[PDB]
């Protein structure tokens, strides 16, 4: 895969944010994970939703560097959102959330699953430590 610089525009929730990419603002959705809902009335404000939002927000706002890393399949979803692994100062936000028990590994659609095993391994650790979503 290949990392590319991006610039934080606005953090939306635990797994969605707006970034300035290649000169254009665009909204991104983290690959292979799912943080709890805080918007959509169908899901309502799910537990740990606000926690995941705060974790992500903090991590991306205090970063000196943000990088996007597309996987090997499609780069956008049906809503026009960019699909990527996002790094804040070299740390993958996707993994950071899973490791804390603030997200579950989800929407694993190949071939966009290069980091699936790494992420699951962290989810297992968060799980055995009964962290947040797993408590
Ligand atoms: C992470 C991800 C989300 N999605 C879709 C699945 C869900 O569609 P539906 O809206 O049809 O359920 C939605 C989940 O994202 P949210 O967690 O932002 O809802 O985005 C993908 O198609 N590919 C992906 O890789
Ligand atoms: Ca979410």
């Amino acid at each position: 895969l290949h990392k590319e610089p991006a610039t934080l525009i606005k953090a939306i929730d635990g797994d969605t944010c707006k970034l300035m990419y290649k000169g254009q603002p665009m909204t991104f959705r983290l690959l292979l994970v799912d943080t709890p809902e805080t918007k959509h009335p169908k899901k309502g404000v799910e537990k740990y939703g606000p926690e995941a939002s705060a974790f992500t927000k903090k991590m991306v706002e205090n970063a000196k560097k943000i990088e996007v890393e597309f996987d090997k399949g499609q780069r956008t979803d049906k809503y026009g959102r960019g699909l990527a692994y996002i790094y804040a100062d070299g740390k993958m936000v996707n993994e950071a959330l899973v490791r804390q028990g603030l997200a579950k590994v989800a929407y694993v659609y190949k071939p966009n699953n290069t980091h699936e095993q790494h992420l699951r391994k962290s989810e297992a650790q968060a799980k055995k430590e009964k962290l947040n979503i797993w408590s």
